This record gives C-alpha cells, structure tokens and sequence, in this order.
C-alpha cells in the first residue's frame, strides 16, 4: 500500500509550499492567489513523493528534499495552468473545479504559470527548504532547467502539438512521452537523490533507469484506464507492457536496501 | 556616444546565444525556430549591455558575463512573447514584423516563452558562457529568479493589468515600473557585477542605486517621447525628472574609475 507514504509526502510538500504563496504587497495579492489556486487544488503530489522517496532511498531525511519537492511540483503546476489555456488544450475545468483562467482570467493564468516557474527555481535554492553543498545544488538547478525546458517538458508539449495530423508509431509516441512527462519524473528522482548529499554515480544511474520506466508505465497505464498504447499494441499487449515497465523499474532498485521500499511501492501502485 | 559599446554588446551576446537555439532533434525544430524568432529580431540588447558594462566596471573581461547577458536577454525576450498574446496586450506586430503567435500560433508562442525562461537559467550556469565561483553563481540564479518572478517582473506585469480601472499616483506608478522593468534592469547590472568575481558589498550597493535610477529614467523618458509621467507631473516637470534620474545614476558611479564609463554613457544616452 502506498497510502501512508502518499499522505506523508503530500502533507510535507504542502506545508513547505505554504510560505511561498504570501504576496509581498497587497498590489500582488491577486497574482499570488492565482498561483495558490493553481497549486493548492488537492493534488496527489507524485513528483514530491518521488523526490522524498529518492532522498530517503539514499539515507537522507525527507525534509532535505523539500526544495526539490517544491520545485518539481511548482514546475508541474505551471505546466498545467498553461496547458489549460484556450490556445493550448482549452479546458474550462480541471478536477471538477474551474481552471485558473476561468476562475481568474487568461492574462492572470499566463502570468501565474510564468511566476510559478520562477518560484520553482527560487524554491530549489531556498535555505529554509534544504541544505546541500554548492556543487550538488549546481547539479540540482542545471537538472531542473534541462528537464523543464525546451529539450524536456516544454519540448514534449511542443511535440504533442506537432503530432496533430501525423500518425505516430511506438518509437515516436515514446519519444514524445519521455519529453512531455518523463523528463520531470526523472528530475524528481534525481533531485531527491542529490538532496541527500550522498548520491554516487552508480546509484544515480540505477535511479535514472527506475525513473524512465515508471515515467512510461504511468502513460501506458493511463491509456489502459482510458495515438495510444492500446491502439498501437492491442489492449492485451499494452497491459503486458505496463507490467513489464513496472518490472524494469523494480529490477533497477535491486541494489538498494529496505529504504527504497517507497520507490518500489510506487512502481507497483501504477498498475494496481 | 554609446554607439560602439552598444554594437560590441549586441554582437557578443548574439554570438553567445547562437548555440542555444539549435534543436536536439527534428521533432523540436519548430519550437526552437519560434524561440529563435522571438530573440533574433534585431533587438538592441540593453540588458546584455548593462551586464557587460557592470562586469567591466569591476575589472572583469566582458565575456565573463556572457552567461549573465544571455540570461537577462532570454528572460526579456520571453516576457515580450507572452506580453504580445491575445489574452495579454494582444499585438499582431512588434518592430514592424509579426509577433511570435502570429508568425507561428498561440500555443507555439506560449511554449516558446516558457522554454526561453528555462533556457535563461541554463545559460546562467552554462560552463561555455562563464566561470564564476559556486557561492557567486548561487547569488546569480537566486537574483535572476527573484527579479524575473512574481515579486519582480511577473509581479510588475500583474500590477500593470490590475491598474486598469484604477487612477495611479506617482508612488503607485513608480512601484509598478520598479517591478515591471526595474527588477530585470537591476538584475542585469548585479549579475554582470557578480560575473567579474570581484564584486564587493559597497560596489554592489552603488550599482543597485545606479540601476534603479536608470530603470525609472527609461520609463519617464519613454513617456516623454510618447497613467504617464507627463500627465502626473506636467511635461516640464517630467523632462526635469528624467534629467534628475540620470544625475542620480551618474552620482552613484562617482566612486568608480574610467572602467565605468560605459555605464555613465548609458545613463546619459537615455535622455539624449
């Protein structure tokens, strides 16, 4: 069961993010309210969960990864605010409640997303949210900018938009997913690992292998619960593929002890 | 005359940014083209000029500030791409050529701006674009995220939007400008100064005083050439105020030697 670990992760990151959303002046209140609305929506905080779990897998205290956890959630939240816009996916609703541009307006939602990306970087380097060494933290910000930007998440979003009118094979679908969601999932694990201050070369490699497998497993399983994997492979083959990806993620964690159990539970959870 | 220094600054940052805009794959080509279109538009590169000039004022070689210069230009360029959108300012044209959402589409422009912000952070920490120490570079990224985000540039943009229907006095107008454009102008100078590796407490304070004065001077003079400063103060008083702000900027640079001449020339240039 992932229930207890999800609850602890959600509570920890929500409490850490609390301070980030108070406006320094009344003039800025609406902007900060719109950012709060975009993050404090009851979200499951899978990306924070991954950062905390990676940090603990390497012997770190989970709060060591607060900066990592806030950063990846803030990037995730900004991406959704922009994804919802009329020019993008055009959603009036998310999670049954109005999207940010509907509750506020389009301009406010564009700016809320832009400010959330900046806040993600601020959170990464905030001394109240962590304490890693300077060369380690350099790896942190570099990793987040690469994962979030035009060669990672934003790139994936652009590939998705560009895939309208095209007929994608498995390789093309996987490439798009690896960028659109895989990059930030991988950054979540790698940032958490780094936050422990204890992350070696071999451990990080195995955690990368784990992270890429769970990144795809999420997407394959999303399609199963709903170009898709069941269409390209067949439902039976897609179901099989989801289990294979989970097994790949688990196999990557074979070198680790019991402290990596939450990461194992997350992999199992995906296909349950 | 600022002519030679503007030319050298524009050339240096344009050459440094060149590499940042090649897509790692054909699937990402359109996104990278849209980002290139948004930056490589013949821009004057005032923010790069300030970073280079601040770096040289403290004895640094200008290319030491390439990371700073690229970062502030990329943040500036992203802000304009988003400002131009139909939900924001709604401009079909910029500089006489089509805006990014008109040359491409709205979704592509939203993503181009989002990717440019991420690229700004990557450029700051790129080893091919500079070489400062880890505690200095930490000051760099922290500064950029604060200046660009919801308590700086994005905040200013939100205040501007929120000032529709309100009647602003001078204090309110100045507050908005200090955020909307002042924060990034100040970050340009401070980042450049830091890039030298030689920046002391007193020097940075004086450079902050300089940067805030030129930030406002630009706005007051923009209004003169066109809520505005001539409306609030009277044309005569506004003209006077522009000269006062220039004089404040110059006075802040009194401790510095001849190496600060480009910063002095920029202050004089504003009101010429």
């Amino acid at each position: 069961s992932l229930t207890a670990y999800q609850a602890s992760s959600q509570a920890r990151v929500d409490a850490a993010m609390h301070t980030l959303f108070t406006a320094p002046s009344p003039e800025l209140a609406r902007l900060y309210e719109a950012m709060r609305y975009s993050v404090m929506n009851g979200g499951k905080r899978v990306r924070p969960l991954l950062a905390y779990a990676a940090c603990e897998a390497l012997g770190g205290k989970p709060e060591q990864a607060n900066g990592a956890a806030c950063a990846v959630e803030l990037i995730h939240a900004y991406s959704l605010v922009h994804d919802d816009l009329p020019a993008m996916d055009d959603d009036d609703l998310r999670r049954g409640q109005p999207t940010t541009h509907k509750a506020f307006d389009e301009a406010c939602a564009i700016l809320a997303g832009d400010g959330l990306q900046s806040l993600a970087f601020s959170a990464l380097l905030d001394p109240a949210l962590s304490d890693a060494s300077a060369e380690i933290r350099l790896r942190m910000v570099t990793t987040l900018a690469q994962a979030a930007g035009p060669a990672g998440m934003v790139g994936g979003q652009a590939i998705d938009l560009g895939s309208v009118g095209l007929k994608l094979d498995q390789q093309a679908l996987e490439y798009m997913h690896r960028h659109k969601t895989g990059a930030l999932i991988e950054a979540s694990v790698i940032l958490g690992a780094l936050a422990s201050g204890r992350a070696e070369k071999g451990e990080l490699k195995a955690l990368q292998t784990y992270a890429q497998a769970i990144g795809l497993a999420f997407q394959v399983q999303d399609d199963i619960l709903d170009p898709t994997y069941p269409a390209l492979l067949g439902l039976a083959a897609a179901k099989e593929y989801a289990l294979e990806l989970r097994d790949q993620a688990l196999h990557a964690l074979r070198p680790f002890d019991a402290a990596a159990e939450p990461l194992r539970e997350l992999a199992r959870y995906i296909v349950e």
